[PDB]
């Protein structure tokens, strides 16, 4: 039985906004001013 992993393979096309966007957000938040 799949789902957990068809779900997980599914989410890594999405790993680029929200929750990851934090990474991004707080990268221009740092080496500029806050």
């Amino acid at each position: 039985s799949v789902s957990e992993i068809q779900l997980m393979h599914n989410l890594g096309k999405h790993l680029n906004s929200m929750e990851r966007v934090e990474w991004l957000r707080k990268k221009l938040q740092d080496v500029h001013n806050f």
